[PDB]
């Protein structure tokens, strides 16, 4: 039986060590839709987490960095945030974490034995190899309509295979329709110049066209700290006449990801995003005005994380999830876990890899699990230390519900 | 390839059950109007069907009815007509499936509880409920020029959304041109004291202008038990040079709904309305005589019933359409039904709600499909003995023509 700390740490740990992963946010691609996904050290040293962070330090031009090949940036980064200075950030030890899981030594740092292990093996291997090794059994994508690469796939024919899951991202449609609304007409959705009734049933018909032909879990849009709700304005009138009519129709979950603030530094590229605190208002109208309806929200700004746990507390049809971004660094991953934990218990969805390259699976759960694990074993011990009769069964039941289950129950499926 | 009776009942139900709705006419609005779309219990309960009926037990005068206020007088019906007496009479059953259709339950005859959930809804949402449950697709509504509240609204370009579609009455200026005559000159329309070229295209330039602002499916009016045509009089006038030709040129049907004797008791308001038994002649004659012409027919009289039927076996440019008002009731559904099955097969719109109050489409609806469930198995069944095999799909696409197919088809929508 448990009957100790010492006891329940190795039991808690086992569980989670064994507890197989569905990661409901990432930016990987099941392999047959091509190089789309990415793969290798060399991309995981050009995760853009280290492009801002090499920027730090190299006295190489931004322009100058873009203009090198893949090979010579990661020669770069590795040179600047792993030789000439110890690789202790949480992007850096992530890239070692990955290396080592695979069976390579970071501790020799050669880097081109590193790089012959991923010459000699495939797109599929590698997957096969990731997935077994970061145990985990499911992907969700992040699949958008109004990227021509991607678009092209889905109208094609290209489908995932089993292990990997759509998920339609809108951001174009929702954040820019004044520039998007002409490449709706330009694919056959006669939106309007002003808003009337036939604009709202071509948006309609253009999600609907999408959640047919991706069968995706959710709906998803990243949005700025100013967002809000009701509002007048093409996103709060596409949000309501459109959005949430068809999600409710179909049971998805509309995904929220709260707090970016794009391009602040156009220069970097994708590592040029900032944050900021975001108004409550908008989630809240949205929870209890539209009660048949599912909202998965993660916020960026460290600053919003308390107060959406207590959100989570008044709402049923609201589920967090994820320390997203800027969260996703131990200090904040372990106080957001705990908040969480003491004022939901198990009914929340404590993290996602957001993983851009395929091998960061392993680091990013890996990371990730050893804090959820120790939480775990204090709130377990906890209540132990009160005479609760905790058995390995229903650790092992809880641990499920943290890692899989919640996801899918949530999405209905 | 149905063989058996039973299988044969479970496909048509099924069919009808799931055959989405055109309602080609009601008094309902698109929400947008405003208050003008009636709603909620105490609307349900006021109705004036049962306004009729409660004067026939209440000791409370009339005019003591009218001074009460709306929840005065749905307590006073629901008392009188529910509790007081069984609610066995078929508009008091209505109100009931409505309640039942909503989730709510008649058994606890909890009023108050009752009203508690239409007040936490709004108009919007109460439509998307209301159009879910009773599986209606598309509403025709009664758009009147002459009220004051309806023109300026029209006038302000108010556009119903796309669910709801607009019906041109004309009742005014057909049944009460002599003082409504006056009227049109106010806005414009120069019509002269005698009836000549300039009044001719003066009263058609309003039809045109009001059928360019309500794009209409066809243009309606209620007239009495002595309708006669040819006549010389004002409505015999406008229809002759006016009405037919505007209508042939836009290829609108035109609607006509015989049989009632307007204000028989005064002091009850839209419940003093009675019904007599008119001639075939007028209708005869236009149908022969504008063979270009396409008219929509339904009768008060129960008298009226079977010989309309046989009118529309002479003239395919008559198209008859449910079961109004004083024969809105089971015993006479079902004979119209089966009367006009037998002479027309499938060549007819069996019924229209008439909906006065929203959730009203729930128990018109019920009512109706189990009724003309029950025509079609036996028809079916009929055939089925004589050996013919009906597929599902064919009785899928039979059901379809009944309950919204014939009507979009015959108005050219
Ligand atoms: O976690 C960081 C991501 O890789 C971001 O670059 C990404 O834009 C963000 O997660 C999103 O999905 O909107
Ligand atoms: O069913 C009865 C209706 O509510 C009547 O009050 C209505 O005047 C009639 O249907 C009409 O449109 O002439
Ligand atoms: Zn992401
Ligand atoms: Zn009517």
């Amino acid at each position: 039986s448990i009957n100790s700390r010492e006891v329940l740490a190795e039991k808690v740990k086992n569980a989670v060590n064994n507890q197989p992963v569905t990661d409901m946010h990432t930016h990987l691609f099941s392999p047959n839709f091509g190089e789309i996904l990415l793969w290798d050290i060399d991309e995981l040293l050009t995760y853009h987490y280290l492009v801002a962070e090499v920027m730090r330090w190299t006295d190489v031009s931004i322009e100058a960095f873009w203009a090198m090949s893949k090979r010579e940036q990661a020669d770069l980064i590795w040179e600047e945030l792993f030789i000439k200075r110890s690789p202790v950030s949480e992007a850096c030890r992530g890239v070692l974490t990955c290396l080592q899981g695979l069976g390579l030594d970071p501790a020799t740092r050669d880097l081109q034995v590193y790089r012959e292990y991923f010459a000699k093996k495939t797109s599929e291997e590698q997957v096969d190899t990731v997935l077994q090794l970061a145990n985990v059994s499911d992907v969700v994508m992040t699949n958008d309509p109004f990227d021509d690469n991607e678009r092209i796939s889905w109208l094609e024919g290209k489908q995932p295979d089993s292990r990997f899951h759509a998920a339609l991202r809108l951001d174009p449609l929702l954040n820019e329709y004044e520039q998007t609304k002409h490449r709706l007409r330009d694919w056959g959705y006669k939106v309007n110049d002003e808003w009337n009734e036939g604009s709202i049933q071509e948006v309609k018909r253009f999600l609907t066209d999408w959640i047919e032909r991706m069968d995706p879990v959710y709906m998803a849009v990243s949005l700025p700290p100013t967002f809000s709700f009701p509002e007048e304005s093409n996103r709060g009138r596409i949000i309501r006449d459109c959005l949430l009519p068809v999600a409710e129709k179909h049971n998805i979950p509309f995904a929220m990801m709260i707090g970016v603030k794009k391009r602040v530094h156009p220069a970097l590229g994708d590592a040029g995003d900032f944050v900021g605190k975001a108004s409550m208002d908008g989630v809240e109208h949205l929870l209890r005005e539209y009660p048949n309806n599912k909202f998965l929200v993660t916020m960026l700004s460290r600053e919003n994380q308390h107060e959406l746990v207590v959100l989570a507390r008044k709402f049923s049809n609201l589920m967090i999830f994820g320390c997203w971004w800027f969260m996703n660094n131990p200090e904040i991953i372990n106080e957001m876990t705990r908040m969480r934990m003491e004022m939901l218990g198990t009914s929340f969805i404590p993290q996602h890899s957001d993983a851009r390259v395929l091998e960061q699976l392993i680091y990013k759960w890996h990371h990730s699990k050893s804090i959820i694990a120790e939480v775990l074993i204090d709130k377990y011990d906890d209540i132990l230390q009160a005479g609760w009769e905790v058995t390995e069964e229903e650790i092992k039941r809880d641990v499920a519900d943290l890692f899989s289950r919640n996801f899918w129950r949530f999405v209905g499926r």
